[PDB]
Protein backbone atom coordinates (compact mmCIF):
# COMPACT_ATOMS: atom_id res chain seq x y z
CA UNK A 1 0.00 0.00 0.00
CA UNK A 2 0.76 3.28 -0.31
CA UNK A 3 2.39 5.18 2.70
CA UNK A 4 -0.03 8.49 3.98
CA UNK A 5 -3.33 5.98 3.53
CA UNK A 6 -1.98 3.37 5.14
CA UNK A 7 -1.05 5.46 8.04
CA UNK A 8 -4.44 6.79 8.13
CA UNK A 9 -5.55 3.43 7.87
CA UNK A 10 -3.50 1.91 10.69
CA UNK A 11 -4.67 5.18 12.62
CA UNK A 12 -8.53 4.13 12.39
CA UNK A 13 -7.78 0.76 13.10
CA UNK A 14 -5.63 1.49 16.33
CA UNK A 15 -3.56 -1.17 14.97
CA UNK A 16 0.44 0.19 15.58
CA UNK A 17 1.38 -2.47 18.36
CA UNK A 18 0.25 -5.19 16.16
CA UNK A 19 2.48 -3.43 13.20
CA UNK A 20 5.32 -2.79 15.08
CA UNK A 21 4.88 -6.59 16.70
CA UNK A 22 5.29 -8.08 13.23
CA UNK A 23 8.44 -6.14 12.60
CA UNK A 24 10.05 -7.47 16.05
CA UNK A 25 8.90 -11.05 14.67
CA UNK A 26 10.78 -10.89 11.32
CA UNK A 27 13.47 -8.96 12.26
CA UNK A 28 17.03 -10.65 11.55
CA UNK A 29 19.19 -12.69 14.29
CA UNK A 30 22.54 -12.65 14.05
CA UNK A 31 25.73 -13.49 16.27
CA UNK A 32 27.03 -10.87 18.61
CA UNK A 33 29.89 -13.07 20.29
CA UNK A 34 32.56 -10.05 20.59
CA UNK A 35 30.24 -7.70 22.35
CA UNK A 36 29.29 -10.49 25.07
CA UNK A 37 32.81 -11.02 25.81
CA UNK A 38 33.79 -10.99 29.74
CA UNK A 39 36.52 -8.33 28.94
CA UNK A 40 33.99 -6.11 26.95
CA UNK A 41 31.73 -5.88 29.88
CA UNK A 42 32.49 -2.14 30.76
CA UNK A 43 32.64 -1.10 27.07
CA UNK A 44 28.13 -2.06 27.16
CA UNK A 45 25.85 0.52 28.52
CA UNK A 46 22.64 -2.01 28.07
CA UNK A 47 23.41 -5.75 28.17
CA UNK A 48 20.74 -6.29 25.82
CA UNK A 49 21.93 -3.82 22.87
CA UNK A 50 24.87 -5.19 21.01
CA UNK A 51 26.12 -4.82 17.49
CA UNK A 52 25.95 -8.14 15.26
CA UNK A 53 29.86 -9.56 14.18
CA UNK A 54 29.63 -9.17 10.82
CA UNK A 55 28.66 -5.33 10.82
CA UNK A 56 30.49 -4.18 13.61
CA UNK A 57 32.79 -1.12 13.79
CA UNK A 58 36.63 -2.40 14.50
CA UNK A 59 38.87 0.08 16.35
CA UNK A 60 42.29 -0.11 15.00
CA UNK A 61 43.86 -1.53 17.74
CA UNK A 62 45.16 -5.06 18.37
CA UNK A 63 44.94 -5.12 22.29
CA UNK A 64 41.15 -4.90 22.59
CA UNK A 65 39.61 -3.65 18.76
CA UNK A 66 35.77 -3.66 20.08
CA UNK A 67 33.38 -0.82 20.41
CA UNK A 68 29.27 -0.94 20.66
CA UNK A 69 28.85 0.37 16.82
CA UNK A 70 27.73 -0.79 14.08
CA UNK A 71 27.82 -0.38 9.88
CA UNK A 72 24.47 0.13 8.34
CA UNK A 73 24.95 0.13 4.28
CA UNK A 74 22.07 0.74 2.56
CA UNK A 75 22.64 -0.64 -0.76
CA UNK A 76 19.99 1.16 -3.36
CA UNK A 77 20.05 4.53 -1.47
CA UNK A 78 23.62 4.76 -1.15
CA UNK A 79 24.20 5.85 2.17
CA UNK A 80 25.81 4.70 5.17
CA UNK A 81 25.45 5.21 8.54
CA UNK A 82 27.73 4.43 11.67
CA UNK A 83 24.91 3.74 14.64
CA UNK A 84 26.68 3.55 18.60
CA UNK A 85 25.51 3.81 21.62
CA UNK A 86 26.26 7.23 23.76
CA UNK A 87 29.88 6.95 25.06
CA UNK A 88 30.73 5.73 28.15
CA UNK A 89 33.07 7.18 30.80
CA UNK A 90 35.77 4.25 30.03
CA UNK A 91 34.91 4.71 26.22
CA UNK A 92 34.88 8.39 25.25
CA UNK A 93 38.42 7.78 23.91
CA UNK A 94 37.35 4.75 21.29
CA UNK A 95 34.71 7.07 20.35
CA UNK A 96 36.86 9.40 19.00
CA UNK A 97 39.33 7.04 17.53
CA UNK A 98 36.53 5.53 15.65
CA UNK A 99 35.32 9.10 13.92
CA UNK A 100 39.11 9.49 12.88
CA UNK A 101 39.58 6.41 11.54
CA UNK A 102 36.28 5.99 9.49
CA UNK A 103 36.91 9.28 8.37
CA UNK A 104 33.66 11.20 9.49
CA UNK A 105 33.00 14.41 9.45
CA UNK A 106 29.84 14.75 11.50
CA UNK A 107 28.34 13.66 14.68
CA UNK A 108 24.89 13.85 15.11
CA UNK A 109 23.19 13.17 18.66
CA UNK A 110 19.60 12.61 19.36
CA UNK A 111 19.84 12.72 23.81
CA UNK A 112 20.63 14.67 26.37
CA UNK A 113 23.32 14.48 28.61
CA UNK A 114 20.93 13.92 31.51
CA UNK A 115 17.10 13.21 31.13
CA UNK A 116 14.83 11.57 33.21
CA UNK A 117 17.04 12.65 36.33
CA UNK A 118 20.14 10.04 35.18
CA UNK A 119 23.18 10.23 32.56
CA UNK A 120 22.31 9.27 29.48
CA UNK A 121 25.70 9.88 28.44
CA UNK A 122 29.14 10.86 29.28
CA UNK A 123 30.16 14.66 28.46
CA UNK A 124 32.19 13.94 25.85
CA UNK A 125 33.35 17.01 24.04
CA UNK A 126 34.78 20.56 25.33
CA UNK A 127 32.44 23.02 27.08
CA UNK A 128 34.78 25.95 26.41
CA UNK A 129 37.53 27.22 23.96
CA UNK A 130 40.30 27.71 26.38
CA UNK A 131 39.31 23.94 28.20
CA UNK A 132 40.29 21.47 25.62
CA UNK A 133 40.29 17.69 25.90
CA UNK A 134 42.73 15.15 25.74
CA UNK A 135 42.21 11.84 25.40
CA UNK A 136 45.61 9.63 26.95
CA UNK A 137 44.23 6.12 26.06
CA UNK A 138 44.06 7.17 22.25
CA UNK A 139 46.65 9.58 21.92
CA UNK A 140 43.80 12.44 20.57
CA UNK A 141 43.00 16.31 21.59
CA UNK A 142 39.80 17.72 21.07
CA UNK A 143 39.26 21.75 21.27
CA UNK A 144 35.55 23.56 20.83
CA UNK A 145 35.94 25.98 17.90
CA UNK A 146 32.78 27.70 17.88
CA UNK A 147 28.88 26.85 19.28
CA UNK A 148 25.80 28.15 17.51
CA UNK A 149 22.87 27.81 20.01
CA UNK A 150 18.95 27.43 18.29
CA UNK A 151 15.61 26.57 19.86
CA UNK A 152 15.64 23.13 18.69
CA UNK A 153 19.29 22.37 18.55
CA UNK A 154 22.74 23.68 18.57
CA UNK A 155 25.71 23.11 16.28
CA UNK A 156 29.24 23.13 17.16
CA UNK A 157 32.73 22.85 15.26
CA UNK A 158 35.41 21.04 16.70
CA UNK A 159 39.02 20.10 16.05
CA UNK A 160 40.09 17.11 16.39
CA UNK A 161 43.91 15.76 16.23
CA UNK A 162 45.67 13.23 16.32
CA UNK A 163 48.71 13.64 18.79
CA UNK A 164 51.24 11.18 17.06
CA UNK A 165 50.96 12.11 13.60
CA UNK A 166 50.22 16.07 14.36
CA UNK A 167 47.40 15.51 11.80
CA UNK A 168 44.15 18.03 12.37
CA UNK A 169 40.45 17.54 10.91
CA UNK A 170 37.26 19.84 11.27
CA UNK A 171 34.07 17.90 12.29
CA UNK A 172 30.89 19.10 12.89
CA UNK A 173 28.88 18.05 16.09
CA UNK A 174 24.72 18.12 15.57
CA UNK A 175 22.96 18.58 18.72
CA UNK A 176 19.12 17.80 18.64
CA UNK A 177 18.27 18.80 22.10
CA UNK A 178 14.55 18.86 22.54
CA UNK A 179 13.57 15.52 22.01
CA UNK A 180 11.23 14.99 24.91
CA UNK A 181 11.73 12.62 27.78
CA UNK A 182 8.84 10.77 27.62
CA UNK A 183 7.05 9.72 24.13
CA UNK A 184 8.12 11.27 20.56
CA UNK A 185 7.31 14.90 19.14
CA UNK A 186 4.13 16.19 18.16
CA UNK A 187 4.76 17.40 15.37
CA UNK A 188 8.09 16.02 13.56
CA UNK A 189 8.88 19.48 11.66
CA UNK A 190 11.52 20.91 14.04
CA UNK A 191 13.38 17.07 13.40
CA UNK A 192 13.17 17.49 9.78
CA UNK A 193 14.74 20.94 9.53
CA UNK A 194 17.40 19.56 11.65
CA UNK A 195 17.76 16.61 9.36
CA UNK A 196 18.33 18.67 6.64
CA UNK A 197 20.91 21.02 8.44
CA UNK A 198 22.89 18.01 8.74
CA UNK A 199 22.52 17.42 4.81
CA UNK A 200 23.07 20.29 3.88
CA UNK A 201 27.08 20.51 5.80
CA UNK A 202 28.01 18.01 3.67
CA UNK A 203 28.08 15.60 6.54
CA UNK A 204 26.07 12.55 5.02
CA UNK A 205 27.91 12.72 1.55
CA UNK A 206 29.88 10.45 -0.37
CA UNK A 207 33.15 12.26 0.28
CA UNK A 208 33.49 11.85 3.85
CA UNK A 209 33.71 8.55 5.70
CA UNK A 210 30.08 7.75 7.65
CA UNK A 211 27.65 10.03 9.65
CA UNK A 212 28.49 8.56 13.42
CA UNK A 213 24.98 8.58 15.23
CA UNK A 214 24.01 7.97 18.40
CA UNK A 215 21.58 8.43 21.25
CA UNK A 216 21.37 6.82 24.75
CA UNK A 217 21.32 2.93 23.18
CA UNK A 218 21.97 4.09 19.38
CA UNK A 219 18.57 1.92 18.43
CA UNK A 220 15.50 4.52 18.81
CA UNK A 221 15.87 7.78 18.07
CA UNK A 222 18.89 6.85 16.11
CA UNK A 223 17.15 4.26 14.24
CA UNK A 224 14.43 7.28 13.51
CA UNK A 225 17.03 9.63 11.84
CA UNK A 226 18.44 7.06 9.53
CA UNK A 227 15.32 5.16 8.55
CA UNK A 228 13.59 8.93 8.00
CA UNK A 229 16.39 9.66 5.63
CA UNK A 230 16.98 6.72 4.04
CA UNK A 231 13.30 6.85 3.05
CA UNK A 232 12.83 10.04 1.62
CA UNK A 233 16.10 9.66 -0.67
CA UNK A 234 14.68 6.74 -2.17
CA UNK A 235 11.28 8.90 -2.99
CA UNK A 236 13.82 10.87 -4.90
CA UNK A 237 15.71 8.32 -6.66
CA UNK A 238 12.44 6.48 -7.87
CA UNK A 239 10.28 6.49 -11.05
CA UNK A 240 7.43 5.69 -8.56
CA UNK A 241 7.92 7.19 -5.09
CA UNK A 242 4.62 5.30 -3.45
CA UNK A 243 6.40 2.51 -4.29
CA UNK A 244 9.11 3.37 -1.16
CA UNK A 245 7.89 0.57 1.87
CA UNK A 246 9.02 1.81 5.46
CA UNK A 247 8.47 -1.28 7.24
CA UNK A 248 10.79 -3.18 4.55
CA UNK A 249 13.38 -0.44 4.66
CA UNK A 250 13.59 -0.95 8.34
CA UNK A 251 13.62 -4.78 8.07
CA UNK A 252 16.69 -4.25 5.78
CA UNK A 253 18.54 -2.12 8.51
CA UNK A 254 17.74 -4.25 10.74
CA UNK A 255 20.32 -6.64 9.16
CA UNK A 256 22.57 -4.29 10.36
CA UNK A 257 22.00 -3.66 13.91
CA UNK A 258 18.84 -4.99 15.94
CA UNK A 259 15.97 -3.04 17.44
CA UNK A 260 16.02 -0.25 15.69
CA UNK A 261 12.51 1.83 16.73
CA UNK A 262 11.97 0.92 19.95
CA UNK A 263 8.30 1.10 20.02
CA UNK A 264 5.32 1.62 18.30
CA UNK A 265 5.40 5.61 18.63
CA UNK A 266 8.83 5.77 17.57
CA UNK A 267 7.14 3.73 14.26
CA UNK A 268 4.29 5.63 14.05
CA UNK A 269 6.41 9.28 14.24
CA UNK A 270 8.83 7.92 11.59
CA UNK A 271 5.63 7.48 9.14
CA UNK A 272 4.72 11.06 9.90
CA UNK A 273 8.59 12.50 9.49
CA UNK A 274 8.72 10.48 5.91
CA UNK A 275 4.76 11.79 5.25
CA UNK A 276 4.98 15.41 5.88
CA UNK A 277 9.05 15.47 4.24
CA UNK A 278 8.00 14.17 1.16
CA UNK A 279 5.61 17.47 0.43
CA UNK A 280 8.36 20.09 1.40
CA UNK A 281 10.94 18.14 -1.11
CA UNK A 282 8.79 19.53 -4.24
O1 LIG B 1 16.53 18.06 -3.23
C1 LIG B 1 15.76 18.73 -2.15
C2 LIG B 1 16.54 20.10 -1.83
C3 LIG B 1 15.75 21.03 -0.84
C4 LIG B 1 15.00 20.32 0.34
N1 LIG B 1 14.83 21.05 1.60
C5 LIG B 1 15.58 22.21 1.86
N2 LIG B 1 15.20 22.68 3.12
C6 LIG B 1 14.23 21.79 3.67
C7 LIG B 1 13.58 21.80 4.87
C8 LIG B 1 12.70 20.80 5.11
CL1 LIG B 1 11.80 20.79 6.45
C9 LIG B 1 12.46 19.84 4.20
CL2 LIG B 1 11.34 18.64 4.52
C10 LIG B 1 13.09 19.82 3.02
C11 LIG B 1 14.01 20.80 2.74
Amino acid sequence: MEMEKEFEQIDKSGSWAAIYQDIRHEASDFPSRVAKLPKNKNRNRYRDVSPFDHSRIKLHQEDNDYINASLIKMEEAQRSYILTQGPLPNTVGHFWEMVWEQKSRGVVMLNRVMEKGSLKCAQYWPQKEEKEMIFEDTNLKLTLISEDIKSYYTVRQLELENLTTQETREILHFHYTTWPDFGVPESPASFLNFLFKVRESGSLSPEHGPVVVHCSAGIGRSGTFCLADTCLLLMDKRKDPSSVDIKKVLLEMRKFRMGLIQTADQLRFSYLAVIEGAKFIM
